[PDB]
Parts: structure tokens; C-alpha cells; sequence
């Protein structure tokens, strides 16, 4: 529960790994995959954010998976593809800040992921266009059922255009570890560009 | 849950429902804990950390830390909109605001600066939040020196970085999540601070 320059990996990504794992090892710990999803409409600056589940890392960065087509995130992303998520462990008072540009996931990857979802999720992604406007419950139920029904007859339901997963390459990594002294141990990684050695340094809390 | 008949007409009334009951609730033990998000506004490179949310005020809503010479600081020092997200796991709720930001007024500041431990008052002296340093052992020099620059003073006085911001909302989310998947999803918005607000039901 202290972080000193030893305990560094050369590739930030280990001490994720490690960190994440301790997490999930950790019973006080009871959903260590979740996170803060924070993006921004470029032209006007305007920031949004959200909490959504961190699924996996993949050759090139941290990967999440919800709708990135018609929902606000989506919008924002689209005209900025950038992003920053926030790991943050409560009892184990550590957080993990992710800082860089955004990638849409393979459509393959999409898919075969959204296959292992629940027939009930893969249903409901149909029928919810997320962050879309509607009437009430009322108007949901009426389209959940409509699609249970459109996709009753029928064994694996096809994955939406407008969801899939969606890769965040980090340029910033940060490792922040409290201390009931307020003197918490700061530590991020940094590259300009994806193809620039990694660089750690020491931040004041 | 969340319908129609529990909206009020300020949704700054459904907040403090939901927050105190929030407090009230001991499974929640930092309500008070929110991801404030930021973005530097040329580049628009997104930047977001976990803060404690302080009060809201006659505008909006206020959080306190180093608004000067930190990351966060200089992401509103060229772009004056943030966003902050509670969220409260086992009530299975989340609020979202979105608002442009404020300095909160420099007496308040102070106030509340005042009421800090005094251990806290000298560490926002010596440390200068997310500048660079060597080590730990600089970070102590810097807290030693400190606190022995100010053994010799009753209440310590009030850096100029550190004090209050405040987000005036323009959009405020309450999210309630049912097993369902199918969550209840409420946001009010005013395209302006003097636009009467607008709630409305957005799919999950
Ligand atoms: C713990 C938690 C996990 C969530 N996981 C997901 C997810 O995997 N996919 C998704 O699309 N929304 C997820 N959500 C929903 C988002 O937080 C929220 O509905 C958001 O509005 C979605 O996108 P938007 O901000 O662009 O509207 C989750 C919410 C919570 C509280
Ligand atoms: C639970 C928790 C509460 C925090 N509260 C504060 C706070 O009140 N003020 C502050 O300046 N930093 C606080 N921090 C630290 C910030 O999240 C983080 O160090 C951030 O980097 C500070 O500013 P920056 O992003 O501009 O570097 C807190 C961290 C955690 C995990």
C-alpha cells in the first residue's frame, strides 16, 4: 500500500495488471472493473462523463465495450478521439488515471463479444438506442417487447452497427497511492505519441 | 425507482434527496466522492481524477483544491467546463453534472481553508499538486521546511492556488439502475444559466 520507485515496471501496464489483479483479489473490493468514462465534444469544450466497466487490455490499450454510435460518449468521441478513465479503489486507496486517444475496436472482436452477452442483453441493445429521448417505460417496454418478439424466432441475435467495443491507446498513465498523511505517492507514465518510450515520474500530491 | 411523480421542478432538490439519503445510507461510506472531469481545450485531451464534493452554493456546485498550478487547473484555465459524476455503487445510482466552471469568491476560499487540520494548511503550502519531483525525501524536505516555516504562527494563511471552483450546471442526469438493465434515466438542461430548465427520459 505504498508505491516507491522499486516497485516501477518498465511498461506501465504491468503494475495495471498487478494492481488490477490485487483488486479483484481483494473481497473489499467488489467491482474493481469499474470507471469513470470522461470525454469531450471538441469544437465547443464541453466535457461529459460516465461510469461504465473496464473489459480488457489488448495489443494497444484499455478497452471498454458499450454503445459508441448514437450515444452521447459516441458523439463526443466523434469529433474528438480522445478520452480519459479513472480506476479509483476506495478501500485500497489507489487510483489509476488512463489518458489517451481512442480506437474503435476490431468488428470482429465486437461481435464475438457481444455473443457471450446474455440473450436479454443482446436484445436490449436492439432495443435501447442509447441516450435517444423517449416518452417513458412505457415506450421502452413497448419496443423491448417488439424486439423480444422480433428476435423470438431466432437462436444467437446479431450485433448492433452502433455497439461494440472501443480502445483508449494511453499517452498518460498515473498511479496514485493515498496515505492517511495526505502525502499520497504519485507516479505517471508519459509518451507524446504511441511510439515514444514510456517516462515515469514522481508528481506532488 | 425514478418516474415522472419524483422529479422536482430545481433539480437541485432531487439531488440533496438523493445525497442525503446518500449519507444516511452506511453502505455508502464517501458519498461525497466524485470524478471530476476536465479538458484542455485547444488539443482536447481529456483529463479526469477522483475529488470530494464540498457544497452547493446560490450557483452551483463547489469543490475545493490547488485550481492554480495542478493539471486540473490548467485544463479551466483554457476551457471553463467540467463534469462530475457521484456515484454510489450499492444504491446503485449515479448523478452527472455538466456545467461551466466558476472561482468560488476568495474570502470563502479562505473560510473554509481556515477550518483545514493544521497539518493540512501547511501541506497545501509544500506541495505544489502535479508538479515534478525527485523523490519523497524532497516532497519531506519541502513539508519539514514548511511546518517550520509556520511553527511560529497561530492559523496559516491561505495559498493563492488552492480555494474553491464551482460548475454551474447546464445538464444534471439522475441515473437509477435496475437488474433490469433497463435503468431509469432522467437529465434536466438549460442551454443557458438563465434558460428555464428541461427534464426529459433518455434510454438506458
Ligand atoms: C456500474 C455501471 C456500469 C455500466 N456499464 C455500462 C456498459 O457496459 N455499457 C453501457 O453502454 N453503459 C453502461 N452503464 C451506463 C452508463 O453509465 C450511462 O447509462 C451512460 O449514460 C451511457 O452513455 P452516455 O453518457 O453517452 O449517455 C453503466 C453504469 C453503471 C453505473
Ligand atoms: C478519495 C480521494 C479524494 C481526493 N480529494 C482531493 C481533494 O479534496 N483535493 C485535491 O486537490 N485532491 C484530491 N484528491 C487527489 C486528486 O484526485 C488527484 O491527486 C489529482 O491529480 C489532483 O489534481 P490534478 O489532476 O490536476 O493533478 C483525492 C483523491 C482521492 C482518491
Amino acid at each position: 500500500f505504498t508505491l516507491n520507485e522499486k516497485q516501477l515496471t518498465d511498461d506501465p501496464i504491468d503494475l495495471f495488471t498487478k494492481w488490477f489483479n490485487e483488486a479483484k483479489e481483494d473481497p473489499r473490493e467488489t467491482l474493481p472493473e469499474a470507471i469513470t468514462f470522461s470525454s469531450a465534444e471538441l469544437p465547443s469544450g464541453r466535457v461529459s462523463s460516465r461510469i461504465l466497466l473496464f473489459k480488457e487490455l489488448d495489443h494497444r490499450g484499455f478497452t471498454i465495450y458499450s454503445n459508441w454510435g448514437t450515444s452521447r460518449k459516441a458523439h463526443d468521441i466523434a469529433t474528438n478521439p480522445n478520452a480519459a478513465i479513472v480506476f479509483f479503489w476506495k478501500d485500497l486507496q489507489r487510483q489509476v488515471r488512463v489518458e489517451g486517444i481512442t480506437e474503435h475496436v476490431n468488428r470482429e472482436t465486437s461481435e464475438r463479444y457481444f455473443k457471450t452477452r446474455p440473450r436479454g442483453s443482446k436484445i436490449g441493445a436492439w432495443a435501447s438506442r442509447q441516450s435517444d429521448v423517449i416518452k417513458n417505460r412505457e415506450e421502452l417496454d413497448e419496443l423491448t417487447q417488439k424486439n423480444t418478439e422480433r428476435f423470438k424466432d431466432a437462436e444467437d441475435i446479431p450485433c448492433p452497427d452502433y455497439w461494440g467495443g472501443l480502445r483508449i491507446v494511453p499517452l498518460e498513465i498515473e498511479f496514485w497511492q493515498g496515505r492517511p498523511s495526505r502525502l499520497h505517492d504519485r507516479f505517471v507514465y508519459r509518451r507524446k505519441t504511441e511510439n515514444d518510450p514510456w517516462k515515469v515520474v514522481r508528481l506532488a500530491p
